[PDB]
Parts: C-alpha cells; sequence; structure tokens
C-alpha cells in the first residue's frame, strides 16, 4: 500500500485547511477525493524540484459514516475533550482535514484554490492557517522545533498503519490543535526560566541533562516509553502563524502516529498532569482554540 | 542623500502595514522612526545574503503636520477620490505605511514584529496585508506582472525626488490600493477576451499590436506620454494575496514615483477614462477597497531625528 | 539483484539524443566500448557533480543484437513497426545503437558524446544527433507542461523494469524514439481552448480535463489505456524540444520506457489508426513523425561482464 | 544613453544569429529593432532571476545606410580580409547580429523564436550558433576563457564609445568569427607544449612569466599597447560549439570594442605576425569560416525609431 | 533491522576528523558520550537542515573495545598491521576513538566537535584533528579527481556494511585512516604525462589509462583487487585535502570504509609491499603516511542501547 | 580615479589571514610579487565565478614600507602602538606584510594562498596563518551576531577609503589586527542577561539594549565614538571565528579597516585604558589578544605600477 506524503522533506510553507461536509455535499466531496493526487501533480510538477508539494488529506469519525459504508480504521474516534485543573483542550468540528505543504506559500495557495473550487457548495470551512517556518527551525517562543522526530525506519514504524489493522495499513491517524501564546508574558521570563520550561538549551537546543530538568518540562511530559521500555513515538510539523495587528501569535500543531493512543497519552500527561506535574508549563503560555482528529488514508483507497 | 530602498531587487514576500497615529502618540512614532533603518539591520544581518530584508517607510499628508513642524514636500497632499461613472476609487485614512519585502515571510513578519512593539499604544491598525508572488511573477488574474517596470538609470530618474525639491531629494512618493477580484467573472471569459483586457498575450507576456490593443485595454490606459513625448513611468511591486476560505483574492497595488501626478494621471485614465475609451477595462473585474498617498523620505532624514 | 541503467533519472533540461548503425565489421569495436561506457559516464560527471546530473542509457536494436551475441534474446525486441493509418504514418527508419545522455546542462552531454564517438569513430554511421533542451517551466514546444503523469517511485519501477517473466534480462527495459517535426504557424492559429481540446489538460494549470468535456480524440484519451484486469498501463517519457530558427524546425523528441514494447505499440495504434470513437490523436494534425526505432536497454551488469 | 547589455554577467549559454536583410525588407527590419528591448522583458522577466536573458543588437556597414539617412558611426566599415602568408581571415556577409546570452539555451530559443517570426520573408539566415559554455570556463581547447577580460569600470572605457563620437556615445563594435578547429591535431600535443601555444598553465591558469612564454603564443600576440604605454583591451564572450555526428568541434569568437581599430590590430598581429612570429600559433588549430563586423548601438537610439 | 549509521553520506564540502586515545579512568564517561551522540548530531544539524548535511561516524578500536564492552567482539577487529616495505613503512599509530565529522559547512562539523569535547575533556588526551576541504572539482592536493570509482547505491551497502557474515554486528563497517603529506615540489617538477603515469589515469578528463599503457605499479593498476570469484573487491574513500601554506604542509587524509578489514589490507600489502611485477605503488614516492589506525563503526542502535 | 583594492567586499564565509616577515635581501623578489597579486587573483578565482568571489587585500607595515620604497609615505602609517591598561594589555608583534584573502570556500583561499607563498618561498618568514569560518548566522565564538553595524555603501566608502587628505595615496586604506582567544568556560559561566551586558545587544535577536539599560562599559558604549562636529567615527570589520577543539582554542580574528588609524586606536584607547565612566571593555575580561598589527594597503594601481 502506497502512503500519503506524511513523511514529507522539510518545508518552510503550509495551508491547514479544516471543513465541515453540509447537508447533500456528499457525492462531492467523493468525487474530489479521487482526483486530490491528480492535483497535486498538476499544480506541483511544473514547479520541481524546488516546490516540494505535497497534499495529505484527512476523514473525521463522524464523516466517515456519512462517506463510506463497510469497515472502519480501528481507532477513528471524535477528539476528546480534556478537562484539567486549569488547563482545557476543546474539541472542535471537523470533517476533513487538507494538510498542504510546499517550499513557498504561493504553490499552497494555487492547491488549496483548486480544491476549494471543486467543493464549493459542499462543505463549510472552519479553519484555515497559512503558516510559515523561521528560517532557523524555530517557532514563536524561540526554541528550535522538529529536533527529536524520528527520521527513516524509524519514523515508519511510529506512524504507518501495519499488519494490527490490515485493511488500512499505510494510513494514519493526524491529530490537530491551534494555539495562541501570551508573548508579553513569555518575553517575561529569563532565558534560564524558558529552557526549564520547553526542557532544552534555547541556543544549542541541547537536551537539559536528567539531573536538571524540570518533570513539568515539555519535553519530560512528551517522553513516554513502552511495555517494553522503547520510546513511543510522533511525527511533528508544528507551524508559526499569526497576524502583528491584532496581536495574534500562534503555533499549528499537528502530530501524525499510527494510533490515537500515543497522541491523547502524551496531550493527557500535558493537561491532566500526573503525580510529579501539576500540567506542562507551556501550556501556562499557550492556549488551544480548536482540537480535532482525523485518518489519513493510504493514497491508493482514495483512488478508488 | 541616501534613499530608503524603494529600488529593491526581486522578492517573494511582503507585509504591507497601514497603521494611524493616535491622539498623543506623536513621540513615540517619532523615536521609532529613528530606529527603524536599525531595527532592519538586527532582523535582517544575521540572515544574509539571501533574506534580502528591507523596510520601506511612508509618511502621509495629514500626519506629516502633525509630526514635522518645518517645510512640507512639495507633492504631498491627501489621496484624492474618483468618483467616475461607474467605477470609484476611494480614499481611506492611514497616516504610516510600512512595506516590508524580503525572500520569506517569516523575515518580514519578524520585523513587522519588532515595529509594532515600539508603536503599541501609540497607533490603531487600518490594514495589514501578507502578499506572496506566484513563482512565474502572475498576478491573481493569472498574467505577468511587473514586466515594463524602469530599471537601472531610468528606475532612478523615475523615481527619485531631485533638484526639483532639493530639501527632499532622494525621497520618493507612495500609492496604495488594496484590490478585490471577482475570479469568478474573469474566469468566465476565454483567453484571448482577458487578452483584451490587459493589453498582453497571456501565456508569453507579448505586447498586442497597436492595430489589435483594445483603447480600453490597461495597458493602453497606463501609458502615458509628457509634453515633450517622453514615456512617464512609475515603479510597481504589486501582490498577490487571499483567503481561500472567504473567497478573497486580492492584488495589493503599489506605485512609487517622483512626483504623485504620474500616478494620478494613470488612475484618472483609469477610472474616468477619455475620449475614446469609458474607463479601464480591469475595473470590470477589480474593486478597490483602500486608497492612500504617503511620502518615503530619504533614509538621513529619517536617522537624524529626535 | 540486477543493476538497471539510470532509466528512472532525476529531472534533467538538457539531452543528446545519438542514433548509430553498426558499419559491417564494427561489432568488435562496439563490443569493447558498450563493456566501457559506464566507466566513461563517472569519469565525465564524478567532477560536476552534485549538480552536473549526467547520466547515459544505451540500448540496442532488433538485428544489431543478432550480429553482438550469441545465446538468448530479450523477450519483446523487434523491429520497431510502422504503422500506416487513413491520414497519419508512423515510419520505421534504421539505427542499431541508442545514447540518450541527459544532465543539467548542455556541455556535459556533449563531452560524454564526444568520449563515446571517439571510441567509436571508424566503426559506426551517424544516423541521428539531436540536441534538446526544456523550457523553464517543464513546457515542450507546443506550451504544454510536458512529463506531469508520468508514473514515480515504485510504481515506476514496475512499469519500466524487466522482471521475473524474462529473467535473463531482468533489470533492462525497452525504449522507442520518434522525432516529431510541429507545425507552429498552424498550432498558434488555434485559441487556448482549441488548444487544450486536442492535448486534454488545461494550459496555464495543467489541469486535466473533467470526464465529460475531454474529447474522445484528445492526446490524453488517446494514450490512457486500461489493462485487461482494469489497471493503468504506463510508460516513463522524457520528451525534449530541439529546434532551428533559421530552417524553421521546431520539434519534439519522443522517447518512452516500458517493461515491455506491448504497452507502447497499443498507444501508438490508438493515435495514428484510431478507435470506434475517434479517427486519430489530434495532435498528430500538428506534428509528423520523420524517425521510428525500438531499442533494449540492457541492466548496467550485462554491459560490463561483456 | 542608455547602452544595450554588453557588459552582461558571466552566461553558460548563447545563440549567434547572423542574417541579411532582403531587397525591400527595411520597414520590417526597422519595426522590429524599435521593439526588440520590450520582446527581451517579455521572454525573460517571468524567468528572473536565474535566467539572465539579453540581446545584444547589431548592424552593418551597408545595412546602416539602408536602414538610416544621416550620421553613421566613425569607425564602421565592412570585416577587412586579411590574406596572410599561410593563414586567412575571410569576410563574409552578415547585416544584422543577434547576440542572444541566458543560464539556459531554452531562454535564448524563446527569445530567437519571436526575433526571427517578426523577421521572415524580410531576412534570410547566414549563420546561427548554439553555444554553451564547460561547466569551469573551459573552451574546445581545454583551456580557460575569459580570465583576463577587463571589468567595472575599465570594461566600460575599453568597450564603450564615448565623447569621440558623441552622438552615438553608449554604443560598442564587435567582431564575430566561427573557428572550427582541429582537435586531433590538438589533442597530439603534450600539455607543455599546449601551454606554450596560449601562453597560460591549462590547469591552474596561471599566466607564464614573460621570460618562458614564446613571442607566437596566443597571449604574446593578443597583448598590444598604445600610444600611452597603456594596455589596449576588449571584451570577448568565446562559446563552444559543436556537432559530435559530423565531427564539426568550434569556438564562436565574439569580441567588442569601442574601436573597431583595437580588434583589428590584435587579428593584424595574429594573422600576419611580428618582427619576431610568423603567426599566432592558435591559429594552426583554429581556420576560420566567417567574419563580419556590426555596430551595436545605445539601447535608447532603437527605442526611438 | 540494524539502523546504520551514515557511512554512505551524501557528498559534502567540509570534514574534522578526531582521533582521541581514552585515559586511565576514562571508560564510564565515554560509554555515556556514545550513548548521547546521535542526539547531540541531532541537536546542532537540525536547526541548519536540510543543506547542512550533518553527519558524525563514531568509530572504536580493537584495544579500546576490550575496555569499555563485556561480550563478543566483531570479528575483524585487531590492531592497525604496520608493513615495512624494503622502500616504504605504513606506521601504526595510537587511537581509541574515531569521529569522521562531515557537513556542507565547516561550522556545523566544529560545533558538533566542540560539543563531543566538551563531554569528554578529562576522559581522553586528542592524538589527532584534521579539518579538511574539498576543491570544487573533487581534485585532491595532487590535482588529479579523487572518488570516481567509489561505489554507489546497492553496490555500495554490499561492500561497505557487515551482514550474517557476523550477525550480532550486522550494519557495522571497518574503517582505515591513514594521514598523507605530499612532496608537491618533487610531484610538479614531473610533466603531466609523467603523472598520469603514476596515478593510471587522465589528469584534466579523469579517464581511465587503457589496459596496455596503464603501468603496473600505478596507483588505479595496485588498488585494482579480484576476488576469488573473478569480483571486484570495492572499499569508500572519502579523501580529504588539507594543510597549512605557511609550514608548508599539503596532505591527504585518506579513510577507507569496508565490510570487512582483508579487502583495505590487501591494497595496502600491494602498495607497500609489492607484487611479482610492481616494486610498490608510485604515488609513495610522493606521499608519506605519518598515521594508521583501524576502527570498527557499530550499527547507529548498538550505540543508542548504552 | 584610484582603483581601490577589494577592501568593501561582499559577504564571505572563509578566510585565509596570512602575515608575514621580509627576510634580509627578499626586497626585490616582495617587489615583483606585489607587482603580480592582482593577476594571481583572476587566474585562481575566474573559473570559479560568479559564486566564488574571491579577493584578496595586501598590505605594508611601516617598517617594511621604508625598507621596500623611496619618497613619500602615507601621512598615518607607523608600528602599532602597544597600550599597557590597569588590567588588560594589548601587544604588538612582528609583521611586515597582511594578505588578507576571502572567498565562499576555503580551497580558493587555500590555492591563492599556495601561489603566493610559491612565490615568496625564501624571502619572506611567516609569522602568522589563520583559517577562519563563519557560524551560518553570522555568529563569533561568544554566539553574538557580528558585523551588524557595519557601514554600507557611500558611508563605507566615506569612512574606509584615503581621499583629499593624503591625496598621493588616496584609494588606500589602513588595516588592523588582532588575534583573540577567548576563554569560553569563563563566558559560559554567565547568564544570557550577563551576556547581553557585556556586549550591549541581546543575544538571540541582536537587537541593541536601550540607552537607559547599556552599561558604560559595554563593547558597544565603548566603540561608539563621535566627532568634534558630531559625526559618527566608523571603521568597517569583517572578525573571522577560527580555533582548533583538541587543544581548546576557540578564538576571533579582529580585522578593521579605516580611513585614518585614529579611528581604530581611538577605539582601541577606550577598550583597553577606559573612560572615566568605564574601567576598561567587559569583552576583555573573556578575551586575550595575542597579536597586533598595523598595515597600509594602497590603491591596486599603486601595486600594479611596481
Ligand atoms: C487590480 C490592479 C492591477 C492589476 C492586477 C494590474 C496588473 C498589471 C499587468 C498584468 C500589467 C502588465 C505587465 C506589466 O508591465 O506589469 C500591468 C501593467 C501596468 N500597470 Fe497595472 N495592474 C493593476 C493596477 C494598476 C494601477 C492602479 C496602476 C496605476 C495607478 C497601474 C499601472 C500599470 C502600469 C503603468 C503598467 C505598465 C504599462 C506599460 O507601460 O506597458 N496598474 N498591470
Ligand atoms: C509530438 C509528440 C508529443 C507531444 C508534444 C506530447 C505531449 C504530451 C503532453 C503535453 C502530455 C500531457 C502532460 C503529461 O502527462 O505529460 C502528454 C501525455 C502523454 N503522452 Fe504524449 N506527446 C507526444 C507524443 C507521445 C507519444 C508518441 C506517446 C505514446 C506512444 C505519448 C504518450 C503520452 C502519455 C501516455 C501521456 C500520459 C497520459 C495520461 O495518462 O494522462 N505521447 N503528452
Ligand atoms: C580561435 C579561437 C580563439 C580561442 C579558442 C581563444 C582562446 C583564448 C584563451 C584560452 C585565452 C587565455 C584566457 C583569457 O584571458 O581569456 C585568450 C586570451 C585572449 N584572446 Fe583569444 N582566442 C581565440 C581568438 C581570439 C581572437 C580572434 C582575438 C582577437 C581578435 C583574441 C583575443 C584574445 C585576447 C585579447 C586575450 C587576452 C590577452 C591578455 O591580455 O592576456 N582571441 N584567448
Ligand atoms: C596519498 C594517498 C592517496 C591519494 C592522493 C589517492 C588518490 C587516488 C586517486 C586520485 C584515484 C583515482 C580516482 C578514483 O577512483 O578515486 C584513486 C583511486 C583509488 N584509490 Fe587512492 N589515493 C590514496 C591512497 C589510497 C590508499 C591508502 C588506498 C587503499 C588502502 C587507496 C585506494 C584507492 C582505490 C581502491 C581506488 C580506486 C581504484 C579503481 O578501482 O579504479 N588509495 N586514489
Ligand atoms: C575581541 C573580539 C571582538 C569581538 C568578539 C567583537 C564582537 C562584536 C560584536 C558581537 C559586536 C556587535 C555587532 C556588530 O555591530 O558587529 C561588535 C561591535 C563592534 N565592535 Fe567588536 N568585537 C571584538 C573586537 C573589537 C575591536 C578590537 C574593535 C575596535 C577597535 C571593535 C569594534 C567594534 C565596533 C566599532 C562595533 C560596532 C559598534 C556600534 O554599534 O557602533 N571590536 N563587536
Amino acid at each position: 500500500p502506497e502512503p500519503q506524503m506524511v513523511l514529507s522533506p522539510l518545508t518552510s510553507a503550509a495551508i491547514f485547511l479544516v471543513v465541515t461536509i453540509d447537508s447533500g455535499g456528499e457525492d462531492t466531496v467523493r468525487d474530489l477525493l479521487s482526483d486530490v493526487a491528480s492535483l497535486e501533480r498538476a499544480v506541483g510538477f511544473r514547479a520541481q524540484p524546488d516546490g516540494r508539494l505535497s497534499c495529505v488529506t484527512g476523514i473525521g469519525s463522524e464523516a466517515w459514516d456519512r462517506l463510506f459504508s463497510g469497515a472502519r480504521p480501528a481507532g477513528l474516534h471524535p477528539f476528546r475533550e480534556l478537562d484539567g485543573p486549569v488547563h482545557r483542550a476543546v474539541a472542535t468540528p471537523g470533517d476533513l482535514l487538507f494538510h498542504i505543504r510546499a517550499s513557498r506559500l504561493d504553490l499552497c495557495f494555487a492547491l488549496a484554490t483548486e480544491i476549494m473550487g471543486r467543493l464549493r457548495g459542499a462543505v463549510t470551512p472552519q479553519d484555515e492557517v497559512h503558516g510559515f517556518k523561521y528560517f532557523d527551525e524555530r517557532d514563536m517562543l524561540g526554541f528550535v522545533d522538529g529536533t527529536e522526530n524520528p527520521t527513516g525506519a524509524a519514523a515508519r514504524r511510529a506512524v504507518l498503519v501495519g499488519a494490527e489493522d490490515p485493511a488500512f495499513a499505510g494510513g494514519s491517524y493526524a491529530v490537530v490543535q491551534k494555539y495562541l501564546h501570551d508573548i508579553d508574558a513569555w518575553e517575561g521570563l529569563s532565558v534560564e526560566a524558558q529552557e526549564r520550561v520547553i526542557g532544552r538549551r534555547k541556543m544549542t537546543d541541547v537536551e537539559l541533562s536528567d539531573d536538571v530538568k524540570p518533570a513539568d518540562s515539555h519535553v519530560a511530559l512528551t517522553s513516554v516509553t513502552g511495555p517494553d521500555g522503547s520510546d513511543l513515538e510522533i511525527l511533528r510539523d508544528n507551524m508559526p502563524f499569526g497576524s502583528v495587528g491584532r496581536e495574534e501569535f500562534g503555533t499549528y500543531f499537528i502530530g501524525y502516529a499510527r494510533t490515537p493512543e500515543v497522541t491523547e497519552t502524551m496531550l493527557e500527561r500535558m493537561f491532566l498532569g500526573t503525580a510529579s506535574a501539576p500540567h506542562d508549563r507551556i501550556l501556562d503560555f499557550s492556549t488551544a482554540v480548536t482540537g480535532s482528529l482525523f485518518f489519513t488514508p493510504a493514497a491508493d483507497f482514495l483512488e478508488d
């Protein structure tokens, strides 16, 4: 089975499009899904090899039942709201995700235009975010973002559905959350205090030693070990976005994994806390305003 | 006199920020203007040589009178509304323009963040547009955009104030207009009908012959000769922008010239027409929602303030 | 595991196509060169890496094969078959060896071509030499993006490389070449919309026409073939423009690779002889074939071990 | 005065087009000349900044009098044939030159297509050459080619007409010659013997010292001093070309100068020799098969027709 | 199953070679660093991706292996073997750990080397540090292209990575290093043709000399070795120039990776001890070895599992 | 017009600094090389254009000038003046000739240095050789962006090039070099905020600290100098990191160019001897100077006419 381009090369621009399917829009949606790979080639081919254009398409739990009969992916369910003592992860509506990436925003925009052109009248937009990465892979908090992502074979094993759900092998599960940051509060911390929040050095991106790293730092809470002592990993492609005039400074979080359990365990640790940590300290500077879960099928499933 | 970076190399990303100065905000604004070149170097220097970051700062007619106590530039006035039989060019408020360009949007965003950080509490944002160019220099209508801009010495002559206003030599005048397109109506035209609107071939960007090019084409109406028969020229750096969810497809127009009279003559021809043409056909698919005029001083004028 | 030649190359913007016939008594000289051609490719190319992207694919025709080698023949190797349609003809022309040379720059192609022909002088007669160049946005001489639906990755390997069905020749491929000359004056008299109906895709945006509007005699419709089981039958193309402005020669050099020549030959039959619904491929009303040849491109190790 | 792009950045591809103007063709030609800068922008602008497309347009002596009335450039005359004791510099016909340069051959070809499309039925092609430079600035003989070209203000002074002919300021003079090489004979020399022909080291491109450099080497014979003791300089953009099937391996020579007398003095030294040198040794491996001289006007002269 | 270190790297234009010995009592500090070296690589390199191309290959010598680890040894791990030829000598010098650091720029190499040695200060003693740079056309200090006949793709994996013959250490490799200093004055007194007879390839074009003219004591002849079964025995080299103009030091840093040290050692024996037809490799009359060490480079997961 | 050497070079990522002394009897050989150095620069660099950006700036010290030339001397040429502060010392060390070689890659620097030293062998003795590399975001070994406030364009030409004040030497410049070694262990014991107070700029974003927070003994405060007439006195710097990981040597090679040595020397006096408000530059508590030399860099035509 041929996967979608979940494992993409590094890209400096992205568009995230989340829509809901209107009553009676099902047929139009199914037609577009069968064409989205051809649209990706049409927009991208003439800008190769620098364009690096890809589109990953996902389908929500409620939408799946409206579009398809027969088997469901084993782990597909609606995003679960988490109501912590201090911080909340909200659930927001979304039936379809288009995660569009390239080396330039114009290519993302051209593909997004063709997709939405085909769906007009059949869907309602819920969210549209145009992301850009800083030139040294830093996010809006000023930390390098992506460093511990798995690569090569380890990435395939962490991200792609396999023999545990063989009809849907080559798929993946995506969790998205849009975060807005309190930059005034963040810039009031010393650099060393910021390092204790994240769990890595700011300028050099070296992980703090185990003797200094706080238990409520972001890296400590999002490190999870499996039954056998292996690291359970996800693949992230977080993107900054925002608007200077409205004072909106954001991180758009997207995490891919072979089962949603990994990502959801990380989120529970962050928002509900553990015995040793009240919550993830990154959340004292970051508010989640969307939350959705999608299954991203193998490419050949869509081509039918 | 050292000009600001009006004549920039080609860039693929831009931010246009237009603000108004709140009552009592004048001193904070003057301070920022004296530091804006230093901020540009701080954000940009470490991303050289590929970043190509620049900021051009412009000041409106009413803002000028509030900020500075001596001489005014000879051509500085508020944008003049044009009320045509069919189409209107509106005037909208704006005291400061920051025209920020680079090879990537993140550099534009970082400089815009530092600028607005210093101005918080002294200004109110009126417009913010994040622009991106298509990879073959096309605009939202699918035509190459920029081709007949002047270059080298001819660009300097067309854009920079000289001896005619010597205390402001090295400055320029910018007009901005944000345009929204009706893409559904545009895409219902045949390609040949689109070419008759613009005045150039779509795929190859070759200008149509004088025998076929209509009088109400964009290129015909924006071609102006002077008293002496010489071409009057401006320098444009138009940028696409929009939002696919809201069906917003735009062109952000910006034109620089040594005197606003050149730009204003072009706009009069477009909106009010001539003997041979009712109006520029591009306006049947393009609506202006902003309009403002600014003077962009020489860099040393900004540096030497308190 | 048998190592293929570089049939699946990265994108290249320059090519030289060299077709020669083996003179009487030239066989030994040719066999010696074939055993050295991979080493010549490395010699010319290694010092220009990683940007040079130099490769050479070497092919051998049906009649030449019997003169050079004893033992087994590849199952699908035969002379190119002439197709004599009601209006258009696909000619067959002589060729014993093909050198398909590709790089990011023409000079690298030329240096490799010079070393190869230097070794073969006196043993071969040149039949065709074409210097090809791709336009900067992957467009061909007709102004359409060319290569978009080529297969990639595993699907390309499956469509192109001989496997278990002919195990002695696994890792080989079959190449068909045809040099085409265009009537550019007639082509440019069509509207863009009418050109799109010839090809089956939009010209500017390269989006395929919807199934309800795509004509039955468009290029894309006639070259879309399904197998017995309903799977798409695919080939890998690397078509190149060529020409001479002084002689008014504007061309496309067609080269198609496939695991069996049956796929390519079925597409050619549909183009030239037509179907129930289509007289012929409308691209042929603006394109004349003046060469036609078929070659087997062995696995690299087969050439080395002789 | 705005010059044409005689002083171009380094380019790896070129097309040279030489044509003659047919009976009745003058009006069609004048129209094209007034549009050629706009054609260059149309083809090139959308491929910027990597394309680096330019076109330099030249006009021959005879053609000038057919196209324009009034003043002539002071140094414009037909190419002068040189019949040396061993080697000959031929003159061949040419009314118009288009020297098209870019980073890629497809862009050169697209501009050449638009130009010749406009001229069809008014001109006859005499020569068409598609040139490519080797990736380390080498020519067909394997030597770095271009090294001692002038740059900056020294280039402007060597190439552009100034006050000496003020109506034609910003123009230049181009000489072209297509050369075919005997590559078999060249490659039979040792590297050291090839270095003595050129006057520079082959791998490192360091000039041989004056005590070792022979008097009949290419660099010695093309080094010329003026009345004042100053170096007389030209700007060259030589390009390889060829066809492997026809065994055609060439250099297309093009040299620009403020007056043709500089280039002509170099040609006399190469073909007729000096007191100490019979001829340029490069000519024992290089045969000229074309030769033409053109004036390349300032850009505004063409625009104002 | 086993993930190799980045032995098969893309081409890189900068390198740092660091050889150290482990001081008495330094073993625990070293084991801790080895378990973190891949994390340090990501920390320095991720923010310069994708163009940085930073990698570190870590090797362990024979005597150090016994100090660090209990249990199985790699089958081919032994101390470098000194070769005492009639004229030329290959010396053995001390070295417990190798860090072979490569990237597209030297500053990335330097930053990673700084982090590594920061962790090891007080536990190791440096024996050699070389900063290498490539010439722009892949040439070495002798003016010849260097790397041409390296294997690529599948053939490289087969020649370099330990497999089923030593399954506990599958995905590992063996590295031999030698630092060479050249007598450039003697070399530059040769004619080019005499230099070509030393190396066995043409200098400007890098084409191999024919079998009839290539001397038996040329570098290429002596380092071409066939196995019992007739197959070529291959290694992967990434030689780097280095030097200091003021001290007249012009060097080649040799590093050769292979699946077993026997291949590399057979080449070294032929170079230094000769054959029946060749006293020694002529390259050694202009090149003196001043270091010599052998290391095993484990699979990446073996290092992580500490 | 006198043609300057390439003091105002584009940004380069690699450098070699070579300082030598002229041996007794070496004068003639040196004069010959000086007349050829521009020719050697073109020979090494032309074949790597346009990306190579190779340049060489040649300087001559005070004592060497009097050995090589007769007649008039540049007005400000004297030996480097040792500064003996209460805590910190700026040493003077020997040097007759400077070669400041810059390019986009180290191999071009190295090849030109090799040809220069080849011609001078036997006539000079090397005193210092440093191979410099820039970090990818223009940072120095202290982790701060280095070069941000250099002057550019016309302002740089005015700050650097000799003019009418010394008309026989117009187009020349004065270069001061100092090699600094840093105590990185002490430096990394400071917090980031304490480091920012040493330099006078924010570390990550390179924004200058406000005048109300910037200490009087910060690097930026002490190296900001105004003239009697209120003008900023500026120099042009091209500082390069260098080092050796095994010896724990981390350095900055300082080079500053100015139209008169008085500007540079005033900055050095403020740093080493202090002012009324500041004992010394706090950067010197983590930075030791181990060389110090002053050279005059003549106009290019002065060197050619020898
Ligand atoms: C909706 C807004 C606009 C769009 C999409 C647009 C687009 C274009 C295009 C595609 C061209 C042809 C290629 C080129 O030379 O750039 C052009 C030319 C031009 N436009 Fe616009 N334009 C717009 C508004 C304006 C306005 C408001 C002005 C003046 C106030 C203006 C002045 C010009 C000029 C002077 C030219 C060059 C004509 C010549 O000399 O050939 N444009 N524009
Ligand atoms: C004058 C010669 C030719 C020209 C200019 C040409 C041009 C094109 C163009 C523009 C496309 C559409 C974009 C793309 O997918 O590449 C195309 C598609 C294709 N052409 Fe050609 N073509 C030529 C000859 C041939 C010949 C001789 C064959 C087969 C024997 C062939 C087979 C194909 C195929 C299979 C496709 C892909 C159809 C699909 O599956 O969508 N073409 N060609
Ligand atoms: C037959 C084909 C020609 C070839 C292959 C050729 C090749 C070269 C080479 C390799 C160099 C040394 C590098 C350089 O400075 O560019 C050179 C220099 C030069 N060539 Fe040629 N050349 C040819 C024809 C001509 C002609 C016809 C002229 C003058 C009419 C000419 C004038 C020069 C000049 C002036 C130099 C610079 C000499 C100096 O000042 O150092 N060349 N040429
Ligand atoms: C002074 C040290 C060295 C220099 C400057 C040097 C240089 C070269 C050069 C220039 C080539 C030809 C182009 C190529 O294939 O890379 C070559 C090939 C080769 N060298 Fe070296 N070499 C050195 C030492 C060694 C050593 C010590 C070994 C083995 C232990 C070795 C093994 C090889 C091999 C295997 C080849 C490829 C031969 C073939 O199959 O064509 N070299 N070397
Ligand atoms: C000891 C090692 C040195 C280091 C690491 C160093 C580092 C820096 C840094 C990080 C900056 C701020 C960014 C910038 O504008 O460049 C700077 C500025 C400066 N440095 Fe240095 N520097 C050193 C030595 C010197 C010396 C010896 C001088 C002068 C004699 C000097 C003169 C300057 C000047 C003039 C500025 C710009 C001040 C302004 O904003 O106007 N530096 N230096």
